[PDB]
């Protein structure tokens, strides 16, 4: 049921007793807690995590515009599934309409609704915090077959529904929304998407993704309490430099000490009388140091290590978030592993969920920001054509029609060989005139 | 006789120490990345986690030692 | 592979050498409070007359006669 009809089991044979029959709960890795997103919501406010989220969101936001409206190639585009297939006036108009629909996130403009930029900015946060993304579709009521609007829904409230036997359902309504432990609404598979970026095969998770926050929970709390320890020097006591002991047979009366303080403040306090030296005629005086000569941050390398491993979990370069790399440099490759997989994930999700409603012959893809790869591709072609490939063969290979002029291989020598062969060929073929002349 | 079978159903699924279902060779694949020839393993692959088990626990308790100051 | 790996000796001065039963109970308390990762960062307290720790090996060990081998 979970994926379809199959011979094997890919769901827990025995249900979790404490869970409600109507749905299957999402739980921690070790089954330590049956309620996970509640504690992940607490870490949702962490600065380091939020810094990563915001950096990735800003990176994604640039790509979130259509290509044909952009003077430069950066953006997204819709095209026919086959690159070699020709376009058409009807299909071009349909693709333009679909692109505008995605840009406006609906059939018609509405200021009250999200632009696709904000939708992606929501999706990245939901992907990197909870590792679960969901968005609702609004099919036309006059015609169930077609689509009108689509918007995002928070993943924390959405669960997998279950049948009376407790097994996850396939047919009909499959996803359910829960608020304050009460069932509110449920959705058909087509009506609500489910994107999992970090899936797992073990029966315990039952298909729910694994979020990096759960993995780094210990590290996150360690970072938090380390920061608290550093800040408690100021927000709490212990900032004394030392104690000035003065030996005496009798402890001086508090009035005398107050007058002592008055004299000290009047003579030495502040910039006024800063450089002056007092004089005291007691038996013996000592100054005992309680703190070192100069203070500084503590456990610096510990923080660097923690943030480095946390960054490595998300695949982001620590240098972007203002920390040193414990190895390597101390950007293209960092971007290649960090951003491009996320863009491809969003691409696949949006494609297979939205474009399925219009037709198989179309697809959605991002474009731009990859000049170097295209440069190397063109260099491959430019080196290949010198010896191997004809101009017309390459042009046909890349979904274009040939140009008259012969299927020439571009080299100034090669042309002279063909020209010389043709010139001498015409000389030899001209001797057939003499051959017939004797007749 | 306890010997591994070739014909017919060859792979079996077990849940909570109970046999649930079994599969023919064509119906279920088996990919081993780190095979071994010794009879003890009987064809099962060797996972790097088992090799690094001592190192993993050492890393875990080192991290715990560092964190226990706070 | 052979001895000599001691870090140092903890001397405790007393008028009488404590009976072995008392030392065993001392060890029991020490192991229960400090041994292992559990209670690693804790500090014990002792009220003897005088205590010393004498080092038999340096702070950090390393390979010897390296340049000779090279």
């Amino acid at each position: 049921s979970l994926y379809g009809q199959q011979q094997a089991y890919a769901e827990p044979f025995i249900e979790m007793m404490d869970t409600n029959p109507e749905f299957r709960d999402k739980r921690s890795y070790m089954k330590n807690e049956h309620n996970l997103h509640d504690v992940l919501k607490k870490f949702g406010n962490n600065p380091i995590l939020n810094a990563i989220i915001l950096t990735r969101s800003n990176q994604v936001a640039m790509y979130c515009q259509p290509a044909r409206y952009s003077e430069k190639g950066l953006g997204f585009e819709v095209r026919l599934r086959d690159l070699d297939a020709e376009p058409g006036r009807k299909e071009k108009e349909e693709m333009k309409r679909i692109e505008d629909f995605i840009v406006n996130t609906g059939k018609d403009k509405d200021v009250d609704r999200d632009s696709f930029q904000t939708f992606c900015k929501k999706i990245v946060r939901d992907t990197y915090i909870y590792d679960q993304v969901n968005f609702e579709k609004v099919f036309n009521k006059n015609n169930k077959t077609k689509l009108e609007k689509f918007i995002a829904v928070d993943p924390s409230t959405i669960f997998y529904a279950t049948d009376k036997k407790g097994k996850i359902i396939k047919g009909g309504k499959r996803f359910v929304q829960v608020v304050d432990k009460r069932v509110v609404a449920s959705f058909t598979s087509r009506e609500l998407a489910m994107g999992i970026r970090n899936p797992r095969t073990e029966l315990s998770s039952s298909g729910y993704g694994l979020s990096e926050v759960e993995i780094a929970m210990k590290e996150f709390i360690a970072y938090n309490n380390t920061e608290s320890f550093n800040d408690r020097f100021f927000s709490h006591g212990g900032t004394t430099r030392g104690i000035l002991q003065i030996r005496s047979d009798q402890q001086q009366s508090q009035h005398a000490l107050e007058n002592f303080k008055r004299e000290w403040k009047s003579s030495l306090s502040g910039i006024n009388g800063s450089w002056q030296i007092p004089v005291v005629m007691a038996d013996d005086i000592k100054f005992v140091n309680m703190t070192p000569t100069a203070n500084d941050m503590q456990f610096e390398k510990w923080l660097n290590y923690l943030i480095n491993i946390i960054s490595a979990l998300y695949g982001i370069d620590p240098a972007e978030i203002g920390f040193p790399n414990r190895g390597g440099a101390t950007q293209q490759q960092s971007q290649n592993k960090g951003l491009q997989p996320l863009l491809r994930f969003i691409e696949d999700l949006v494609n297979r969920h939205i474009i399925s409603e219009y037709g198989d012959k179309y697809t959605f893809q991002f474009v731009g920001g990859d000049t170097k790869s295209a440069t190397d591709k063109l260099n491959i072609l430019k080196l290949e054509t010198q010896i191997f490939k004809t101009v017309n063969e390459a042009r046909e290979e890349q979904g274009k029609k040939p140009i008259e002029g012969g299927d020439i291989i571009l080299d100034a020598s090669f042309l002279q060989g063909t020209a010389q062969l043709q010139q001498d060929k015409q000389y030899n073929d001209g001797k057939q005139k003499e051959r017939l002349q004797m007749m």
